[PDB]
């Protein structure tokens, strides 16, 4: 049974992974870590075994790991696809230098570490109908560039380290817990606000603009999944998952499906939309449900009735 | 005139790259730097216009840049294909963080720059006969790893500000005058040392392991021509540009021709072979044909000719 070192833990993603890990291999197990401390309404807000590490101090980030002895390592820290165009020195020091301290932690201290990539890491040369694993890599963001670099640094360290490097391409994600960290798909969260709020939505993403997508449960399924896998099943580093695709109209129609009223969309462009229309619409990600056995449970209606509903009760907006 | 910055000059390629730049634009047109200074016997000893400047420091690099005020720089520091394997911590460094000082420093002073890439930059996935522009980049040496960082974010930096951002992946450099760095077609400028010596090359190179190669004056014609050229003419940023393609056993026959005697040749596999085998065999240049006029006059014979008659004249060793 493995020890369980999550770093950037408290972003969308580590919010509600850190509650999966903690509930699947007990809270002893699993350590969580982030440059900043929970806020008070955080769910993870009074937890034993949640600490302060900033990543970027590889000395600090060594101490931690010398002391927890981590088997597993999900490193999360990143500056994702919009905010990076707008801080591309933090995108650049977070992405490239604390993921280079992870994999040399990894390394030294035999961990198996998981890093997530992203459909950012494509750009317009991918081929862009059930893209494959395998294509020509041409991002159109300084996050995506960092997240190719992290793709073939890990990889590099499997190859030459024999370090156990995992990684998805991670579609966009979406959950109800953490508020998103500035990706071209974070208009979904923020639609479904809205409409609870009964409040106009500006939405960036233009109405017919398909991306893929996952709900939150079917994404930390696949976390683990993946992490606990046995090595020789796995016959790459590096694997695109998806759960469905949706373009912001069909969002909408979902939401109004399960509200059963009109719900007021603006669809005024913002820099998510030409980041946006360079990824993917659909991604091929046979492989990992072969060697893996990566799977959906959730589709845009059941996402929509969940989210409907823990919205309300985790951030306490009005509800339906 | 264009007023010219070379970094990592006092190299193989910044040797000969400086002094074709000094004579085309004038010595005054023309600064070089490195992080040492050259020994007696370098070709750019007692010149004007060579300073001791180390890329990692950010604030010399930009002080030397603000007082020069080049139109054009050379960004050639990187530690290449051999060498990094073994030292793959200052290849780190050096090939992300010099590379990300250079693009920030012709962003903000307003540069044309080059930085090289390589084949290096392709692994086993790319198609390895006559490899294109645009491929599958799955590099298996952490040197490789680096610059297809280097050309996606000299890319980005091009689509994001503006900058004009230009590359060449280029093939095995041989030449006379200073001896090569550690990649892994260093064998081939030895073997020419070991036949003019008369003493036995032990070839870390399998005898039939094929692979891009250019000869020096094809190479300095190449970089002034696709830094001349006007960037509207330019359909891209990075390039496959090609000379002729060779292995151990015919640069050995060709050296053979030239001299009228056998050179004792060993093949003893060293890292050099499994990191060249996971290189293209030959590149597609066609886009560089195209685009900016890249040309090739020597053939491995002309080299071979050139290389005999240069290294007893450059180095003292015995002639033919
Ligand atoms: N959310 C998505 O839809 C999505 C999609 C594809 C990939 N990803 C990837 O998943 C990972 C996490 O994404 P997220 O949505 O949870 O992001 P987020 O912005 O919600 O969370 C990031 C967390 O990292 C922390 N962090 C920042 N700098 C740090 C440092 N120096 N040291 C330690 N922690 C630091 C932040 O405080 C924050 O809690 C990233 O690698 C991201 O690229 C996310
Ligand atoms: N020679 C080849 O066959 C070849 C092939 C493909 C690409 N390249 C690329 O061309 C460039 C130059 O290659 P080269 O063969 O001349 O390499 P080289 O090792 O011969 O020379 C590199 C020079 O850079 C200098 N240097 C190292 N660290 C530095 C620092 N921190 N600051 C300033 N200078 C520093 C070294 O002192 C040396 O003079 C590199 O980017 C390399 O990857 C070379
Ligand atoms: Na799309
Ligand atoms: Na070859």
């Amino acid at each position: 049974m493995p020890r369980v070192l999550v770093t950037g833990a408290l972003g969308q993603i580590g919010t509600d992974l850190s509650l999966a890990l903690r509930d699947k291999f007990g809270a002893d197990s699993v350590l969580v870590s982030d440059v900043v401390e929970p806020g008070a309404k955080h769910p993870l807000a009074g937890l034993k075994g949640v600490e302060k590490l900033d990543c970027l101090d590889s000395n600090g980030f060594e101490k931690l790991v010398k002391e927890f002895k981590p088997t597993w390592m999900y490193h999360l820290p990143a500056i994702m696809s919009v905010r990076g165009e707008a801080e591309p020195d933090l995108a650049m020091d977070i992405n490239v230098n604390t993921t280079r301290y992870a994999l040399e932690l990894a390394r030294k201290y035999n961990i198996r570490i998981f890093i997530p990539s992203t459909i950012a890491a494509f750009g317009d040369k991918c081929g862009k109908t059930m893209t494959k694993d395998d294509t020509i890599m041409n991002p159109s963001t300084v996050y995506g560039v960092t997240k190719v670099y992290t793709e073939l640094l890990g990889t590099w360290y499997r190859q030459k380290y024999g370090v156990d490097f995992r990684s998805v391409r991670l579609p966009g994600i979406i959950s109800a817990a953490t508020l998103p960290g500035g990706g071209a798909t974070d208009y979904a969260i923020h639609m479904y606000h809205s409409a609870l709020l009964q409040k106009k939505c500006v939405c960036p993403v233009l109405p017919y603009e398909s991306l893929p997508m996952m709900y939150m449960p079917d994404t930390l399924n696949s976390l683990v999944k993946i992490m606990e896998a046995p090595l020789e099943k796995l016959t790459r580093t590096v694997y695109n998952i998806t759960g469905f695709s949706f373009s912001p109209s069909e969002l909408r129609f979902s939401i109004e499906r399960c509200t059963d009223r009109t719900i007021e969309v603006e669809y005024v462009e913002g820099p998510a939309q030409k980041i946006a229309n360079s990824w993917p619409d659909s991604l091929d990600d046979s492989n990992a449900r072969n060697d893996w056995g990566h799977q959906v449970k959730y589709d845009i209606d059941m996402m929509s009735e969940d989210m409907l509903r823990q919205i309300p009760i985790l951030h306490g907006l009005p509800s339906l």
